[PDB]
Protein backbone atom coordinates (compact mmCIF):
# COMPACT_ATOMS: atom_id res chain seq x y z
CA UNK A 1 0.00 0.00 0.00
CA UNK A 2 1.22 3.44 -0.35
CA UNK A 3 1.39 6.20 2.43
CA UNK A 4 2.34 10.06 2.18
CA UNK A 5 4.78 11.41 4.43
CA UNK A 6 4.57 14.85 5.00
CA UNK A 7 7.85 17.22 5.60
CA UNK A 8 8.67 20.07 7.57
CA UNK A 9 8.91 22.10 3.99
CA UNK A 10 5.59 20.89 3.01
CA UNK A 11 6.84 18.43 0.21
CA UNK A 12 4.83 14.78 0.60
CA UNK A 13 6.49 12.08 -0.69
CA UNK A 14 4.97 8.55 -1.66
CA UNK A 15 6.41 5.29 0.45
CA UNK A 16 5.36 1.98 -0.42
CA UNK A 17 4.89 0.47 2.95
CA UNK A 18 3.17 -2.91 4.58
CA UNK A 19 0.48 -3.09 7.45
CA UNK A 20 2.75 -5.04 9.04
CA UNK A 21 5.97 -2.66 8.67
CA UNK A 22 7.40 -1.43 12.20
CA UNK A 23 8.41 1.90 12.54
CA UNK A 24 11.96 1.21 11.96
CA UNK A 25 11.10 -0.40 9.19
CA UNK A 26 9.42 2.46 7.30
CA UNK A 27 12.37 4.20 8.59
CA UNK A 28 14.46 2.09 6.57
CA UNK A 29 12.04 2.78 4.03
CA UNK A 30 12.87 6.13 3.88
CA UNK A 31 16.26 5.45 4.13
CA UNK A 32 16.09 3.53 0.64
CA UNK A 33 14.18 5.91 -1.51
CA UNK A 34 15.43 9.25 0.05
CA UNK A 35 19.07 8.22 1.48
CA UNK A 36 18.44 9.75 5.12
CA UNK A 37 19.44 7.08 8.05
CA UNK A 38 16.46 6.19 10.37
CA UNK A 39 18.67 7.90 13.30
CA UNK A 40 17.76 11.26 11.99
CA UNK A 41 14.25 10.27 11.60
CA UNK A 42 10.74 11.28 13.79
CA UNK A 43 7.82 10.08 12.42
CA UNK A 44 5.08 11.51 13.41
CA UNK A 45 0.84 10.67 13.37
CA UNK A 46 -1.60 12.48 15.46
CA UNK A 47 0.94 14.89 16.52
CA UNK A 48 2.77 12.54 18.49
CA UNK A 49 5.89 10.58 17.50
CA UNK A 50 5.51 6.92 16.67
CA UNK A 51 7.32 4.32 18.51
CA UNK A 52 9.97 2.17 16.27
CA UNK A 53 8.91 -1.33 17.46
CA UNK A 54 5.37 -1.42 16.82
CA UNK A 55 3.56 -1.69 13.34
CA UNK A 56 1.58 0.80 11.16
CA UNK A 57 -1.61 -1.87 11.84
CA UNK A 58 -0.51 -1.01 15.64
CA UNK A 59 -1.59 2.45 14.98
CA UNK A 60 -4.42 1.30 12.90
CA UNK A 61 -2.90 2.95 10.07
CA UNK A 62 -4.46 3.06 6.49
CA UNK A 63 -3.25 3.01 2.63
CA UNK A 64 -2.94 7.09 2.06
CA UNK A 65 -2.87 7.76 5.44
CA UNK A 66 -0.56 10.72 6.29
CA UNK A 67 2.84 10.78 8.48
CA UNK A 68 4.95 13.81 8.85
CA UNK A 69 8.55 13.68 9.37
CA UNK A 70 10.82 15.69 11.54
CA UNK A 71 14.19 15.71 10.61
CA UNK A 72 16.51 15.44 13.83
CA UNK A 73 20.45 15.27 14.58
CA UNK A 74 21.17 11.85 16.27
CA UNK A 75 20.86 12.49 20.51
CA UNK A 76 23.91 12.86 22.89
Amino acid sequence: MQIFVKTLTGKTITLEVEPSDTIENVKAKIQDKEGIPPDQQRLIFAGKQLEDGRTLSDYNIQKESTLHLVLRLRGG
